[PDB]
DNA sequence: AGAGGCCGAGGCGGCCTCGGCCTC
DNA sequence: AGAGGCCGAGGCGGCCTCGGCCTC
């Protein structure tokens, strides 16, 4: 199981671990099964402005924007409760557009997203 | 099983909404978990006395602690060493009366911390 | 300068130092000068339901109830900013009635309070 | 005084709203504070070079740091070692030009980290 | 150059439950 | 006895600024 996001996405993500800064864009790397579940659970839990689910090297990535700010640790705590026994990596996203755009182009692809035609 | 053997129930605290702490407890669980918990409870709660008993193809642990505890705390500890197996944890109001009953049929002593 | 409240009041006070519990009753031990100032500043800052100022062995004690809960550390942080260079001890009060009543009887006395006739 | 000597002002950054960092600074303060800060700044910021100068009955410190800093950070450090005395901290845009001017009259070198 | 968007470390100040204490 | 008020430790999850980074 992956220990981090794909190398090609790392420059868009926050790697902060000692910060209480809150933000409004997040990504989760997990199994197809757990990402499908979390897609709807995260959408509802955080009233997301946008969420998309993507293929990533036989796993899935969720990408989402929230209407209010959250600590990465909070999003992680939520997601980890619903993913006992499967891998899950949750990070804040700094370069939001670059991350989403990377996620729509090979080797990744969109599985589903909450707004028709995605973001621009 | 969803409760203790029906003939032990009057020895036990039947509290639901109490924050009362006590220093005698009983656990009803599987043979595997009772063997494991006998040792774990002894160390965790520095028990003054612990006994393990046979009870209708399951086991009962009976124990006295040197300090008082909530039933819910003992249960919280025991339950996270039992995430799959069955387990009922109850406080014991009638202490000697519970141990004595657990020493006579249908119950039998498997082991005790004091001979 | 005192290092704690008078011994006779200690059983009414919280001595917690490792807790983030919030409460709604506090006391401050400080100089006459700083207690007079804080009486009005605390009243306003926290919208107190009640505040009283008391003589205590040639210093003053402030006693107050707040309409919302606060960490002792928060009340302390506020009070300490306005008492650079003079002693100030700030504690939560557990036994609110017993504390206030003790504070109205010798060797303590009321200097001023925010409601006529005090509390009962 | 409320600013640097009026003839040094074109050597200095005149930023107010910038988060730009730099690696040359100047401090205008009292003789007592300049003697103290010369040593404190040297150690705190591991300065590559620091000079202390006379300026109209006060002193100027001039320093280069190995890493970049906000003027406000340098000021925050210097100000809390000066809670009573006057102190103006500014970044220096024209580095050699500032040091050279501070070596010629009306200014005089009291001391430099390099001869 | 100066204005200013960004972001990791980390202080601050609420919320909450656990697991004891107590009295009625 | 059981119900339940109380309270210290301490996890949680926002807010904020400092003091760097960057580009326009």
């Amino acid at each position: 199981d992956p220990k981090d996001f794909p190398s090609e996405l790392l420059s868009f993500l926050s790697h902060a671990v000692f910060s209480n800064r809150t933000l409004a864009c997040f990504a989760i790397y997990t199994t197809k099964e757990k990402a499908a579940l979390l897609y709807k659970k995260i959408m509802e839990k955080y009233s997301v402005t946008f969420i998309s689910r993507h293929n990533s090297y036989n796993h899935n990535i969720l990408f989402f924007l929230t209407p209010h700010r959250h600590r990465v640790s909070a999003i992680n705590n939520y997601a980890q409760k619903l993913c006992t026994f499967s891998f899950l990596i949750c990070k804040g996203v700094n370069k939001e557009y670059l991350m989403y755009s990377a996620l729509t182009r090979d080797p990744f692809s969109v599985i589903e997203e909450s707004l028709p035609g995605g973001l621009k």
